[PDB]
């Protein structure tokens, strides 16, 4: 059975409304120059994936390249990423001799979790002899509509007949309504929730990849002691239970990785022990029904049971992660992520929120860079750079983040819409 | 090797404008009942292809589920198709026992290559060790805007920045460009191509589930001697080389295949040789440039490398085949696959129509059932029909349309964009 190893990635800024990188009304730029396209994110994005796994001059070597992007065609009206990535390598260069010509590619979706289910298919073409070296690349522009708008594309994820009348912003009132049966059964508090906001926002601002870098939060903001942190939704059921720190911001960016099997690594001309790869123990999807939620708001059966596929397929246990990466989509989505992949109990995501354990100082750090809160949430590009931040944090590249352990495993957890679709991997330096 | 088996598959009736089954002023139900949605022809397509592949009652031992659809976000408003599909098996049924939760699901996208690159995944996951038994199915519901707005969704599958202009249907003009370098050259001429719609028409008469089953038309009409068969495009630099009747339907449908390995086999209790199953021999994917395009109108490089692949790693020839399904969006395409696929040489499609080698009768029979100019082009339906109807001939499932000598040997050309993605396979009769 065939091994697969990370050999390098890459993860662009995440740039929106907030970002000194990002173009608006204030910005020094203004209407003489433009934000990144999705066909430039995707460009920036290929090309430094293969800049840092040193395949620049070879990208010929590369068999195959799999795309996570969720609503392009909405956006930005374009699909068919796959021929657009074939073309990333020399992008506004005609003419040009190109190496990935008539390479198979293709665009994976599932929401959310669109680039974990990249790494997955890629994954599959390594071991299945289709494939020795393979490109997971995950991209996604939001910023080209107003949040409103953004937030209608965004239902898409749902089940767009029956929640789309939940409010404009469905996704946020999916999880405000999670938040509101969470609060009638104790599990945890607003209160915690704001605490896990004030963490994404402490490790963002060590982070200038971060779209929320250059803001800071205190605890008591997140809490809502700022009248500029409203309560934002329309429909009155749901409203008090969601504050706009709560949310993961509206961002554009990639992720890049570069996998391998064993005939790839030689064909790089590197050995199984070099000291720049992590491999990849194990990975696993699992995905629910979409028209159906169950009753539990408090639990998240289905990124639960990808979790455990994932750590018991790599033969270990919750207790011997070192750092894990996690799809807070909300403050909310975080606790019950802590619960899912088992570094709590049901129930104590509370307690380890509490006592700082999953901290930068902690003993299991979660999103060290910022997660999806700060670090921000260009869709399909989360779930390659969950893999890759674990990955640099491993191999000693965080800077102004980076643990002052090294962890020798790490695990991530990739969601699609409300718990639908999930996708865990278990990672371990070399 | 690992050996993979078409096990059994469903093709739903294809819909739209011109149908019978299609809901509008002149149908008895105007008013009282709508057509089916997405949702629903998901719904029906997962649960046919499990019924038709002898696995009703025991759909816990299907592994995994892949999807195929291009633009269910635009014309459905419903992405994140994986989760549908999970309940698609007691759709409608609230509460039911769902033997299908927590299994991977994805959907993948290429343009009309989709159903293709679905069942790319699905023999991947096969060979990989992750599957013994896989659910591929494709849908499309194109029927909910006009042919005009239609049109420009369809755009998604081109370079948009650079060919949304060329006209609202972006498409059909991106043929009618090539019809016009094509003519220039004598590759081949309009009246070649009304032939193609012919044959494709007489076929559809004989295939109760081919969108346009009740319409006839003579090869005169299709050469334009009808002024209702009009030239349609606005754009005057290639309004002349497209008539209406070159074009493939907008449609409704879905289409289902379920895919063994040996260990699948087993599983169901049946042997490699039992005569319901089909083997793909090979299965290959190439993809070009979205941003460049040959200057080359009378060759389509990109399906022919696919082409070539498939059938080098089935170790057969193009004269070997008995049966082909090849990817006729139009008319012009359809000449343009001839050549591709190798069944003519450069500039030989002409002589293949001209004498009618690939009609029932002929020696190489294509697209027996209607192709998608009349079976119709619900498009992420269209790769995995393809499949099925080599299989149909294969078994002898065909009916008015059935081939009186059976197939050994088939093969199939499926297509995403303006030749930027192809998926071709190889099919052998067991
Ligand atoms: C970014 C986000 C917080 C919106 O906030 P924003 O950047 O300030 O943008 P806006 O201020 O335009 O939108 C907030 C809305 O709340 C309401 N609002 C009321 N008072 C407000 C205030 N003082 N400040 C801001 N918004 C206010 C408004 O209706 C406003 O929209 P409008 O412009 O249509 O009136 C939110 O839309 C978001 O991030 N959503 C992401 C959800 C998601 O990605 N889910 C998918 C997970 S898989
Ligand atoms: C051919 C096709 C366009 C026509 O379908 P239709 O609904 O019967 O045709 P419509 O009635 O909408 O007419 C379309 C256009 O014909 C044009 N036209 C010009 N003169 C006309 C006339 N006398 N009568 C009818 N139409 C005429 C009109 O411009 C009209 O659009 P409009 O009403 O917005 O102006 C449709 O089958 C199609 O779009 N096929 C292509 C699918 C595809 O592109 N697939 C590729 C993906 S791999």
């Amino acid at each position: 059975a065939s091994r697969v190893f990370i050999v390098g990635g890459h993860i662009t800024p995440f740039v929106g409304k907030g970002s000194p990188l990002f173009i608006d009304k204030k910005h020094p730029d203004f209407g003489k120059k433009k934000n990144m396209t999705l066909e430039e994110i995707l460009a920036t994005t290929v090309q430094g994936t293969m800049e840092h796994s040193g395949l620049s001059g070879r990208e010929g070597i590369v068999d195959q390249v799999v795309v996570g992007n969720f609503l392009g065609e909405l956006f930005s009206s374009q699909g068919h990423l796959g021929p657009a990535a074939i073309g990333s390598l020399t992008y506004g260069q005609a003419g040009s001799k190109n190496p990935l010509m008539y390479k198979p590619a293709m665009r994976v979706e599932g929401a959310a979790a669109s680039g974990g289910l990249a790494v997955i298919s890629a994954m599959n073409a390594l071991k299945s002899g289709s494939a020795d070296i393979t490109l997971a690349v995950g991209v996604e522009v939001q910023t080209t509509a107003s949040a409103r708008v953004g937030g209608d594309y965004l239902a898409r994820a749902a089940d767009y007949q029956r929640q789309r009348q939940l409010d404009d912003f469905t996704f946020p009132c999916l999880f405000a309504k999670r938040m509101k049966y969470i609060a009638e059964h104790n599990h945890f508090t607003m209160e915690d929730t704001a605490r896990v906001a004030a963490k994404a926002y402490a490790n963002g601002n060590k982070n200038p990849l971060a779209h929320m870098h250059t803001r800071k939060l205190t605890f008591e903001q997140c809490n809502g002691e700022d009248p500029s942190n409203v309560k934002f939704l329309g429909n009155e059921t749901y409203k008090e239970y969601l504050r706009m720190t709560d949310c993961s911001q509206v961002s554009d960016g990639g992720a890049g990785v570069v996998l391998a099997n064993e005939e790839g690594l030689r064909k790089m001309g590197l050995s199984p022990n070099d000291s720049r790869l992590v491999e990849i123990k194990s990975i696993a999807c699992a995905v629910s029904n979409l028209y159906e939620d169950p009753d539990d708001a408090c639990c998240m059966f289905t990124s639960r049971q990808a979790a455990q596929k994932a750590l018991s397929m790599a033969n270990i246990k919750p207790s011997d992660l070192n750092v894990a990466e996690v799809h807070d989509c909300f403050t909310i989505a975080e606790m019950l992520m802590y619960e899912a992949l088992g570094i709590a109990e049901y129930g104590h995501a509370k307690d380890l929120i509490r006592n700082g354990d999953t901290t930068l100082e902690g003993r299991i750090p979660v999103n060290t860079g910022g997660g999806l809160l700060s670090f921000g949430h260009p869709v399909g590009a989360t779930g390659i750079k969950q893999i890759m931040e674990v990955y640099r944090q491993m191999k000693g590249q965080c800077e102004a983040y980076q643990m002052k352990k090294i962890p020798a495993l790490g695990a991530t957890l990739n969601m699609g819409g409300d718990d639908k679709t999930a996708v865990s991997a278990v990672l371990q330096n070399i």
